[PDB]
């Protein structure tokens, strides 16, 4: 644990991470075990999950929410407790995808329950992290907010994946509380509230994870549709085959109904049933014709100039805004 | 909220818990209908599970923990903050209900993530009661303890079904943490924790919630094969339907190997296998004619008198021992 207190490292931040969640795995494994060994083969499992994969985003903003209030001061919470605080994130993240793995699909009853206690585990490791009473209390907002909103996001993405519904209206709400707040807002939101930062801070930092998480989330739509599995690591067009409610697929579809019915309908028939590589390949070339696909990149394009304007707008430490600047452009390119 | 805050009243405590969640559920309405309305309708379903049944029996161990700590003097806490804490565990109940429906057995999308709210916001109504800092502190043994309990037990649970597996020790450890841990003991504890009662009171209380919580389950079980439907809530006999690896069943299969070659052998064939009311009705005699249930009402009635007996141990206010004894009375009978 001897890294750069002060300064912002984005490519070494998650073995920090990974550090962090070894630790407090290794220290829940007595009392699983005083249960019986299948859960410790349930919980090794989950452990290999959460250890073995992931980019640490999450965290990595927490971090940085951290050091941009925390000045060229020092907080007086320990280290160890703020990488705590930021590391349990790992653990929504780890239920949030076992269980949407179970939602776009018992190995079902293993998963629900190993994401509960993913769930409940990130809970205790924010609890149990050594944060001051004072901490604990000022971190209220950000993580009442972040868990009410990814939930409700994923609430109604479930429901316009069912209704087989074409507003692009509630597509942006998913966008703004299933990924922007999630990701990005409220990470920041939350380790700049444990440094005790300011409400002008907290604004900025919000502002820019409002429109970067955004940003981040029309990316990877595209990608998700048009990235080789080299960049995704999923096979070509899998949010097609997948059904996705995307920004990117309502917007196609309301400019396919004004350029070509044939169009349209071949794009309505096919995402969310269509399986072979040739029939997702011809889908993503009618959203291709459409002029979908500009358009999203055009929002991406705005939505980046926006969300890093923002953090021009209080006084960070040039190193921490360097960093931020330089996330967001990976976020989003 | 004018009940009296110093005797443990049990027939009455589960309207102070429905207004408590009434309350919590009614301030979430403005940010769940930020997000959408389709998730005020998901939120909804989930406000009427919660709200409209529930015997609420771990807020009313919890609530008299506090009492059998608090004596007859004052603790510091807001009285409306320790009823919030109590109230809390029905989230947590929900959860499990809402998850263990879809292990048992989209609306299971929807049921997934609804349950995942109801565990969130489990630990918002903790977190936000309003208890001091000191009390919050107090609460991780029994709350990090809890959590992690019933989690661990269902898995172990589950393993079994899958397995089909007969150990009586198995099925002895679920009912420890599935249910005794969960239900009992640490309820009492937290609510113990709450009031800042001794290691020997909280010693007392786990010892009770350890052999009341065990002899609960076993007439729980009992009841989910011998029961009329007047008294479950369920069709008779549901527990050999749905499979459950109960002590009763494992016990029933170990004489039967023993005294009926046949009759274990249509045991073994019929649970979790079986649906039409003559077939659960055959394999129940079977069970029956092995002596297995005899053998589990010995178990409830040893448990009873030494988890009673806990109670003598330590100084309790008169009134909130003699509730705590009329509740395992009707707990286990």
């Amino acid at each position: 644990s001897s890294f750069d207190a002060h300064d912002l490292d984005l490519d070494k931040f998650p073995e920090v991470v990974r550090d962090r969640l070894t630790q407090f795995l290794d220290a829940q494994e007595l009392t699983i075990a005083d249960i019986g060994a299948p859960v410790t083969d349930a919980v090794a499992h989950l452990r290999s999950f959460v250890l073995n994969g992931g980019k640490r985003i999450r965290p990595l903003y927490a971090w940085a929410g951290f050091l941009a209030a925390q000045g060229h001061k020092n907080s007086s919470e320990k280290l160890e407790s703020v990488l705590d605080a930021a590391a349990s994130l790992e653990f929504i993240q780890a239920c949030a995808l076992i269980h949407d793995d179970i939602i776009d699909s018992f190995g079902v009853s293993v998963s629900i329950l190993a994401g509960d206690m993913a769930l409940v585990w990130a809970e205790d490791m924010l609890q149990d992290s050594g944060l001051s009473a004072e901490a604990l209390a000022r971190t209220r907002d950000a993580w009442r907010g972040m868990r009410t909103e990814v939930i409700g996001g994923q609430l109604l993405d479930i429901y316009l994946e069912s209704h087989a519904n074409e507003s692009v209206e509630l597509a942006d709400s998913v966008n703004r509380f299933k990924t922007a707040a999630y990701t990005i807002a409220r990470p920041l939101h939350l380790g700049a509230s444990i440094a005790g930062g300011s409400p002008q801070l907290i604004d900025a930092l919000l502002h820019y994870g409002h429109d970067i998480g955004i940003a981040f989330q029309l990316r990877d739509d595209l990608l998700g549709v048009f990235g080789d599995p080299a960049i995704t690591g999923k096979p070509a067009g899998d949010d097609i085959r997948e059904g996705k409610r995307t920004v990117l697929l309502a917007l196609a579809l309301q400019r396919a109904d004004k350029q070509s019915p044939e169009a349209a309908t071949a794009i309505r028939a096919g995402v969310g049933k269509v399986t072979s590589p040739e029939d997702i390949a011809v889908i993503t070339e009618h959203i291709r014709a459409t002029g979908a696909e500009e358009e999203v990149e055009q929002r991406i394009s705005q939505l980046t100039e926006s969300g890093l304007a923002h953090l021009d707008d209080v006084d960070i430490p040039d190193e921490v805004r360097a960093q931020l600047r330089a996330l967001a452009i990976r976020s989003t390119e």
